[PDB]
C-alpha cells in the first residue's frame, strides 16, 4: 500500500509542542525543519511527480500575547492557491522510494514577486500537504496526504523565543 512517512518527526513535535513559526519575508525564507518524507508503495516502474502546498488551518489568525499564542482576530483573504512542485519531477517510483525525499528549496514569502515561492499570510496557522500526481494518465490520478506534527504559523519575526533558540539549537 501506498504509505508516505514524515522524517525527523521527533525535530517536528519538539517545534510544534512550543507551536511552530517560520519566517516569510519579501523574497522567500527556506523552511526549519525542512519537510522531508519517505516513500513506500509506489508503483516503482511508473513516473511521478511531487508537488507541496500549504492549507490554512483556522477562520481566524493568531496572535502572541503574555506568552502564549491565541486567536488573533478575523482571517485576512486567503493566500493565492502556490504549488511548489519538487525538483526532481517527473521521476520514477523508483527514483522517489530509494531515499528520502526533501524540499530543502522551496521559500515561503509575504510577497508575490516570483521564483516559485509559496505565498502565506502572517500570524495564519498552516499546514504542509505532499500531492503524488501520476504522469501520463489519462484519469489524472492524484494523491494527497497532510503532515499534522509540521503545522505552523506563518510570521515576518520569530514572537517565541524559544522557537528562536531551538532553530539556533537543531539548525
Ligand atoms: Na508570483
Amino acid at each position: 500500500e501506498l504509505r508516505v512517512g514524515l522524517e525527523e518527526s521527533e525535530l517536528w513535535l519538539r517545534f510544534k509542542e512550543l507551536t511552530n513559526e517560520m519566517i516569510v519575508t519579501k523574497n522567500g525564507r527556506r523552511m526549519f525543519p525542512v519537510l522531508k518524507v519517505n516513500v513506500s508503495g509506489l508503483d516503482p516502474n511508473a513516473m511521478y511527480s511531487f508537488l507541496l502546498d500549504f492549507v490554512a488551518a483556522d477562520n481566524h489568525r493568531w496572535k502572541y500575547v503574555n506568552g502564549e499564542w491565541v486567536p488573533g482576530g478575523k482571517p485576512e483573504p486567503q493566500a493565492p492557491s502556490c504549488v511548489y512542485i519538487h525538483p526532481d519531477s517527473p521521476n520514477f517510483g523508483a527514483h522517489w522510494m530509494k531515499a528520502p525525499v526533501s524540499f530543502s528549496k522551496v521559500k515561503l514569502t509575504n510577497k508575490l514577486n516570483g521564483g516559485g515561492q509559496i505565498m502565506l499570510n502572517s500570524l495564519h496557522k498552516y499546514e504542509p500537504r505532499i500531492h503524488i500526481v501520476r504522469v501520463g494518465d489519462p484519469q489524472r490520478m492524484i494523491t494527497s496526504h497532510c503532515f499534522p506534527e509540521t503545522q505552523f504559523i506563518a510570521v515576518t519575526a520569530y514572537q517565541n523565543e524559544e522557537i528562536t533558540a531551538l532553530k539556533i539549537k537543531y539548525n
